[PDB]
């Protein structure tokens, strides 16, 4: 098969006229030059600019801003200058926080976030907030989100959200969009930079995450399942990778039923494996039960009793084509538990696989550090009336060592050859990159 065309107009739509032009700085009064919070500022910006009949551009120029809980709104592009650092302002508050929400509070349309020139910084180095994404999406339809690093701190939550909210009794998302040129640095192995929860027209493109997943479609917020509402359809991706993480593209459709998603050029540098397939699953609340929340056997007998008593069932995809997948061996790939056991054919010692101290990662077993498995994982359950296919056009390796596994699936055998929990510690300077 040849992958889908598709050009930028079909998902963001830019204005052809504005009515004003502003500075954060000198037109509402942020200071680039302190430590101080630049919240209101930007507040103030976007929403004069918002009551504008055709909107306009707010320019953020060049210096350090701190920011957080910020609401953006309806005609509003920001561009950001090239050597801007945006960091999160403090907030004790201990609750989940946002540098910026975008229709989670409201309705937003024709909205962009662009970084001018080779992008600029947002920087969560020196934060002591754990409990940060960058952007949280809701209700937004044509915008663009585009050019800068995040350098992260192995925080809570994906970078970029692209999720549900609730509004007169049912569940929104966004559609039409853009999401590009994004590379995220040492992102905690659970997240990374974008989590999928509900999104309809979607293009993301040139994206990279250094540890975890750089395009997670694991759709999997409780909301969604409560309203029997969301998930992704026509999806779009293009060039996506991962390096010392989990996947740069993964599919975890968890209880949603999703729809298209198409991506070509993926790559992975020391990664678990460039794509990851989860099969779907079901889940109940207090050979059918799993040790518990209680996950429902993956046995078309058992499931066939779960859409009977509960009308729930796994969760799916529809036609999902990946093309060009590039997985490039390294030693420092974020690798589960549960996959050690493929170590088995081509690392019978379980050399150079560590686990994270204490200090590290306070539960240990959720993450080891190790060789790249494999180029692609899809644990879908091929025998099963419950399934869902990521097929796979033009896979490659390079530098695997003999006898490393291509694809790994449910056929693939294994065996324990890894001391889970008393192999060796892995070193600071290993776990934190
Ligand atoms: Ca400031
Ligand atoms: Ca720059
Ligand atoms: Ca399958
Ligand atoms: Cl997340
Ligand atoms: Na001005
Ligand atoms: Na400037
Ligand atoms: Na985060």
């Amino acid at each position: 098969v040849s992958p889908k065309t598709y050009k930028d107009a079909d998902f963001y739509v830019a204005p052809t006229q504005q009515d004003v032009n502003y500075d954060l700085v000198d037109d509402f009064g942020a200071n680039g030059n302190d430590t101080s919070d630049d919240s209101n500022a930007l507040q103030r910006a976007i929403n004069a600019i918002s009551r504008k009949p055709n909107g306009g551009t707010l320019l953020i120029p060049n210096g350090t801003y701190h920011f957080l809980g910020i609401q953006m709104k309806s005609n509003v592009h920001i561009r950001v200058e090239s050597d801007v650092i945006i960091k999160p302002t403090w907030n004790g508050d201990g609750k989940n926080h946002r540098l910026f929400e975008v229709g989670v509070n409201n309705i937003v349309r024709n909205f962009s976030f662009q970084g001018l020139g080779n992008g600029f910084l947002v920087d969560f180095k020196d934060s002591r907030d754990k409990n940060l994404a960058v952007f949280k999406l809701g209700d937004v339809r044509n915008y663009k989100i585009s050019n800068f690093t995040i350098d992260d701190n192995k925080t809570i939550f994906a970078s970029i959200l692209v999720d549900v909210t609730e509004r007169n009794g049912r569940l929104h998302w966004s559609r039409n969009g853009i999401i590009e040129r994004i590379k995220q640095n040492n992102a905690l192995f659970g997240y990374g930079l974008i989590q999928t929860y509900g999104a309809d027209n979607i293009l993301f493109r040139n994206l990279h995450s250094e540890g975890g997943i750089a395009l997670r479609m694991e759709t999997d917020n409780l909301l969604m399942k409560n309203y029997k509402q969301g998930g992704i359809r026509n999806i779009f991706a293009d060039n996506i990778r991962c390096s010392k993480g989990l996947a740069a593209v993964m599919f975890g459709p968890h209880f949603m039923k999703n729809g298209d998603v198409q991506v070509t050029n993926v790559s992975s540098v020391s990664c678990g494996s460039a794509v990851r397939s989860d099969s779907g699953f079901v889940e109940l609340f207090s050979g059918c039960a799993q040790t518990p929340a209680a996950r429902v056997t993956q046995k078309d007998a058992c499931l066939d009793k779960a859409k009977l008593e509960y009308g729930i069932e796994p969760g799916s995809f529809g036609t999902v084509k990946v093309f060009d997948v590039t997985a490039r061996f390294g030693y420092n790939a974020d690798l589960k538990q549960d996959q050690l056991d493929y170590f088995s054919t081509s690392n019978p010692m379980c050399k150079r696989v560590c686990l994270p101290t204490k200090e590290q990662w306070s539960k240990q077993g959720q993450i080891y550090i190790g060789p790249s498995l494999a180029a692609v994982i899809d644990t879908t359950p091929e025998t099963s009336k419950y399934d869902y296919d990521v097929k796979t056009f033009n896979v490659k390796r390079i530098n695997f060592p003999v006898n490393s596994h291509k694809t790994i699936d449910t056929n693939t055998e294994s065996s324990r050859v890894c001391n889970y929990y008393g192999m060796s510690e892995c070193s600071s300077s290993r776990w934190e990159r």
